[PDB]
């Protein structure tokens, strides 16, 4: 085996580099790089390393790696450019791992941990690490074990030993619930003090010092604290011990919050879980409470408990540490359905960076590029910082507030790496400029046809239709790379399928399974073979074709992750490649695009329904659009169906024959008509909605840009069994809406979309008689206290005051009479209640901590004084309202002349 680094660090004139050997060994390497830089030489040289503009180049060798950081700086003051990779640390690594790359991961220390600490107040300052830490659970990938390190006295209460089997039991049993699989992988460890508590964990972390580092909000929470607190105790000169090559860099942050420190840990990286799930799960959230991700994710949920965080180790210490072990498991079974991490180093690995980098495009890009170019002696250009400056972005049509039943939508695929491939934009691939005239002429073909020779953008560029641009070339092995491995993942899947089979009619004696790429598809020759095998050779031939089925596939998904973070680092100053003609090129060209489409779709459409300038589009945004199928029905009659279904073959069958073929052949102009280099441009149909059919809904109605709700049938192709119900920006998920509105909003709005008036009008009444009958908390509000709570501080009020501080104040007021059990309000996340008119607390409105009751003591009056119709009405009517008035309804029955009467 061909071996792979695990983390690289340049300390001084010295990369140190902890990595794998040949006979997977973790090994420690210290080596003096000496770094190659570039400049320009005169034409008449005999080299080979031309920069991407042709420019000839000559090698500069340093020996010394300051020497190169002194030199550029140099080269720099002069005025001079100075070429190459200035980031020493991808140098080394492309110069040594020359290869492609084939990581184990078995043998990567994956260390996942969860560290505790109890506060009177519900936060303790990771900054300044005041409390003592009292409970840490520490999962090792290497081997497979749960590390509990539980402290038995605290000045917050001393407490009785945990037991594994109450953990064992279940909910009704008094007990924990923790899964039996783990139970018997967990390393209970019981301490008297702290002293000892870190002390042993620390000898641990040297002894099994990690690679790769996860947890939930690790990063700004646990490894902040950890540190500190060490370091508070024992002393920096110590703390540093956590980093195998014991240097260490703390780094302030700001915002609302000012000192937020990260430390950043020579030698491991950090991979906090938020972070890696914000940005591959391909599904925007929120909240990132690990409570609402693990039950999203796995149904399940997080331990549930009665009172409030701070009290339940000095409450219930047994379930105190069950829930770590059940948080730190939840992250490990999330990775195990979405395996993060592991695609997080197939990235890397791939790219050949610090896995870290993964997080920012700028770094993995420059990387990749770096190395392709590496290979055919050429030369990467030099970091140029550039001022931000506000360019276009993506366009989003205004829609008219209405109601729409039928819609289908459709959307370009891919679009800005497409674009850069069509025009073919580069840095070195500028041709020149030309008079722009406004776009809007350009999106009606009105303006003037610009070069007859070079691809253009619609703000005024022209590149090159010759010369094969370094991105686009780029960008496209990439998209061939998916293709393929896509393919393979499919290979190992159907022929995942084939031992499946033939292993009813298993077994004929002891053999061998066989050397077969399980990559590509079988050949009737092994398929017979196969009927032959036996259930022990079987199964195991089984279990390497599923994993490589599940190979091929996280890599096929990289490669979707590069093309999508693209754009976003040409997007970005600190991109070497940066440029903001190109970046202007890319958005304005989509910008067009669109409503260049949209007039072609109107025109089309209209001329097929013998109608005028009726427009059909009805609303676009980035990427995709949204058409009116209101007049198409209506001319075919909606008497002619007997089947909600029904229809929705005719549609789908209308877009992919009539439309479809439309649609390119009218994109192909703009091709021509831009010039372009390919044609790249493709819209497939996507979504189809509408009512039921018979019933009196709606399908769909928009209140504004990215505000509307649909009734889903067909999504892709994939028909449904019951429709869905595509929710966008309006607040059914907003995390301040009552979670009790969040479920009746949701509802009202299917009631409208498939039943109609009549059935959202008996709902409102129902849940308006109920509503006082709630649980309080479900029906209070939620808003985050941004500690802004210090702005007004005048032990009162004091106008600007926004109505969520407004009761945070009179809360910390009234709990006066503390008792310590009432959890002080510190700087983050609350509920707040309306309060009815003249009570007895003072001004009008509380909050209090968010997940927690309220102390017994006031609890009572408080409801007492609730003001339910304020509640009511700026909680649920309000936003109600906003969408009844867009589908031109009546949440509430007028008089019609008919009551009165008997019926
Ligand atoms: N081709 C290329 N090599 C670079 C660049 N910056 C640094 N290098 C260094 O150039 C040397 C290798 O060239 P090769 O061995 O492939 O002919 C290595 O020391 C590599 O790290 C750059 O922009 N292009």
């Amino acid at each position: 085996m061909k071996e792979f680094y695990l983390t690289v660090e340049q300390i001084g004139d010295s990369i140190f580099e902890r990595y794998i050997d040949s006979n997977g060994r973790e090994r420690t390497r210290e080596v003096e790089y000496k770094p190659s830089l570039f400049a320009h030489c005169p034409e008449s040289q005999a080299t080979k390393y031309f920069d991407i503009y042709g420019k000839p180049c000559t090698r500069k060798l340093f020996a010394n790696m300051r020497d190169a950081s002194q030199w550029i700086k140099r080269m720099e003051d002069i005025g001079l450019e100075a070429l190459g990779m200035d980031d020493f640390k991808l140098a080394y690594l492309s110069d040594t791992y020359n290869y492609e790359i084939k990581y184990d991961h078995t043998k990567i220390r994956v260390a996942n941990f969860d560290i505790e600490v109890t506060s009177p107040d519900g936060f303790p300052e990771p900054s300044q690490a005041k409390h003592p830490i009292d409970a840490i659970t520490h999962y090792d990938s290497i081997d497979d074990r749960f590390y509990v390190f539980d402290l038995l006295n605290s000045p917050y209460g001393n407490v009785e030993e945990w037991s594994i089997e109450i953990a064992a039991k279940l909910q009704e049993q008094g007990g924990d619930e923790v899964p039996s699989e783990i139970i018997d992988k967990i390393i209970y460890m019981p301490f008297d003090n702290e002293k000892e508590l870190l002390m042993e964990y620390l000898n641990f972390w040297q002894q099994k010092t990690p690679v790769i580092l996860t947890g939930w909000n690790v990063e700004s929470f646990d490894i902040p604290y950890v540190y500190n607190r060490i370091k508070n105790i024992f002393g920096e000169s110590t703390a540093k011990r956590l980093s195998p090559h014991r240097k260490t860099r703390v780094k302030v942050i700001e915002n609302m919050y000012g000192s937020r420190e990260i430390i950043t840990l020579f030698g491991i990286s950090v991979l906090d879980y938020i972070d890696l799930y914000k940005k591959f799960s391909f599904t925007n959230q929120p909240s990132y409470s690990l409570d609402y991700i693990s039950e999203f994710e796995l149904n399940v949920g997080k331990l549930k408990y009665d009172g409030p965080i701070s009290k339940l180790r000095e409450s219930n210490h047994q379930r105190y540490i069950s829930y770590n072990i059940i948080d730190v498991y939840r992250v490990l079974q999330i990775d195990a359905k979405r395996q993060f991490i592991n695609l997080s180093l197939d990235m890397g690995y791939y790219a050949k960076i610090q896995i870290q980098s993964v997080f920012s495009p700028i770094k993995t890009w420059d990387a990749i590029i770096f190395n392709s170019l590496k290979e055919q002696n050429k030369v990467i250009p030099q970091g140029r910082s550039h001022p931000v400056q506000p360019y276009p972005g993506a366009f989003v049509k205004e829609p008219i507030p209405n109601r729409y039943k039928y819609v289908m939508s459709f959307d370009l695929t891919s679009l800005y790496p497409s674009i850069i491939r069509q025009v073919n934009i580069s840095p070195e691939t500028i041709a020149g400029t030309f008079k722009v005239a406004p776009l809007h002429d350009y999106i009606n073909a009105v303006a003037e046809r610009p070069s007859d020779v070079y691809s253009c953008s619609p703000n005024g560029m022209m590149y090159y239709k010759d010369r094969d641009g370094v991105v686009p070339t780029e960008i496209t092995k990439v998209f061939n790379q998916r293709k393929e491995h896509k393919g393979y993942m499919l290979a190992a899947q159907r022929n995942g399928e084939i031992i499946k089979e033939a292993l009813h009619n298993p077994n004929l004696s002891v053999d061998e399974p066989l050397d077969v790429d399980y990559r590509f598809d079988f050949s009737d020759e092994i398929k017979e073979k196969i009927k032959k095998l036996s259930a022990k050779s079987l199964n195991e031939m089984l279990f390497r074709a599923q994993r490589t089925e599940v190979a091929g596939m996280t890599a096929q998904i990289n490669r979707k992750l590069l093309i999508n973070s693209l754009y976003g680092a040409l997007g970005n100053v600190w991109f070497r490649y940066y440029d903001l003609r190109n970046a202007t090129a890319i958005t304005t060209f989509g910008q067009m695009a669109l409503q260049w489409i949209e007039r072609k779709v109107n025109e089309y459409l209209n001329e097929v329904c013998g109608t005028e300038g009726e427009a059909f589009v009805l609303y676009g945004d980035t990427d995709s659009i949204y058409v009116s199928a209101d007049k198409i029905i209506d001319k075919v009659g909606e008497s002619k169906f007997r089947d909600t279904n029904h229809w929705v073959d005719f549609l789908d069958k209308f877009a992919r024959e009539r439309m479809e073929p439309a649609i390119d052949r009218g994109f192909r102009e703009m091709c021509e008509y831009m010039n372009n280099k390919q044609h790249l441009m493709f819209m497939d149909r996507e979504a189809i909605a509408g009512p039921p059919l018979g019933s009196k809904g709606i399908g769909g109605f928009w209140t504004g840009k990215k505000r509307y709700a649909l009734n889903v049938w067909d999504m892709e192709g994939t028909r449904y069994a019951e429709p869905k119900l595509k929710i966008m920006g309006l607040e059914t998920q907003k995390s301040s809406t009552p979670k009790a509105v969040q479920k009746a909003l949701k509802e009202c709005i299917r009631r409208m979309l498939q039943e109609g008036e009549e059935s959202l009008q008996e709902y409102f009444k129902e849940f308006e008689k109920e509503f006082r009958q709630l649980n309080y908390i479900s029906i209070a509000s939620v808003s985050s206290a941004n500690n802004i709570a210090k702005y007004d501080v005048g032990g009162f009020p004091g106008p600007k005051c926004p109505f969520h501080i407004r009761g945070i104040l009179t809360y910390n007021r009234a709990i006066k009479g503390n008792i310590d059990a009432p959890q002080v309000v510190e700087g983050e996340k609350v509920y707040v209640l309306p309060l009815r008119e003249g009570n007895p607390f003072g001004d009008k409105c509380i909050a209090w901590p968010s997940g927690t009751e309220i102390t017994d003591l006031i609890k009572d009056d408080v409801l007492h004084w609730m003001d339910y119709t304020v509640l009511l009405e700026k909680t649920f009517i309000k936003p109600l309202e906003g969408f009844t008035s867009a589908a031109k309804l009546d949440y509430e029955k007028k008089a019609s002349l008919f009551d009165m009467f008997d019926f």
